[PDB]
């Protein structure tokens, strides 16, 4: 599914900054962790795709960003 990958902190959405391939959030969606094959930015978004159903994501089960 989509899951638009968000500031682990605690902020809000994870921004990025190149558009296109994405350096850290390419590994980090990529990452045998998630099982996606797919990720870039929409404009400054880390969108991800292949988030399984027991990933947690945007929205946040606390923060209401």
């Amino acid at each position: 599914k989509e899951g638009y990958l968000v500031k682990k902190s605690d902020g809000c959405k994870y921004d990025c900054f190149w558009l296109g391939k994405n350096e850290h959030c390419n590994t980090e969606c990529k990452a045998k962790n998630q099982g996606g094959s797919y990720g870039y930015c929409y404009a400054f978004a880390c969108w991800c795709e292949g988030l399984p159903e027991s990933t947690p994501t945007y929205p946040l089960p606390n923060k209401s960003c």
